[PDB]
DNA sequence: GGGAATATTCCC
DNA sequence: GGGAATATTCCC
């Protein structure tokens, strides 16, 4: 598992991030809120970047998914809550 | 002139960073004292790493060659004082 | 030191 | 969103 999933499922997981980056209710994705603040306070804080751009570039290197100031949801069939065990599967493009 | 390029060259000319990376006495080469805190303290001002061993990988992917606690010295044909218009001769392997 | 994997940036 | 350039990490 490379650091950038080990380091994303940390971020959903951990509640003191839970303002900007958690868990969306089904456990099936993801939410980030105020993105605006979450680049800049929280991303620094686990990666070498403080772009959204940058992040979502990882993501989407990672086949995750949008799910169609404003809440985000992101998606990947193998990132799911209280199943870490799936994270193995997930592939870099 | 790529990131890393433009960014050593403000560090070794720098005057608040001489302490640890600065002109040779000749200027064509420069030099590092104190690497344990150069690379703790100097390093992440600049770049986004505190690792000697990433900064001289980008030296060697440069083209910049070694001149053989205690200083450290780096030297490329056109990395010279005073002579910054050399810059753009330098090649990324 | 340098090849290659991953991370970040830049641009389309 | 993704290709490709540059940056950083990892390993030999
Ligand atoms: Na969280
Ligand atoms: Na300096």
């Amino acid at each position: 598992v490379p650091a950038f999933l080990s380091k994303l499922w940390t971020l959903v997981e951990e509640t003191h991030t839970n303002e900007f980056i958690t868990w969306s209710q089904n456990g099936q994705s993801f939410l980030v809120l105020d993105e605006q603040r979450f680049a800049k306070e929280i991303l620094p804080k686990y990666f070498k970047h403080n772009n959204m751009a940058s992040f979502v570039r990882q993501l989407n290197m990672y086949g995750f998914r949008k799910v169609v100031n404003g809440p985000v949801e992101f998606q990947h069939p193998y990132f799911k809550q209280g199943q870490d065990d799936l994270l193995e599967n997930i592939k870099r493009k």
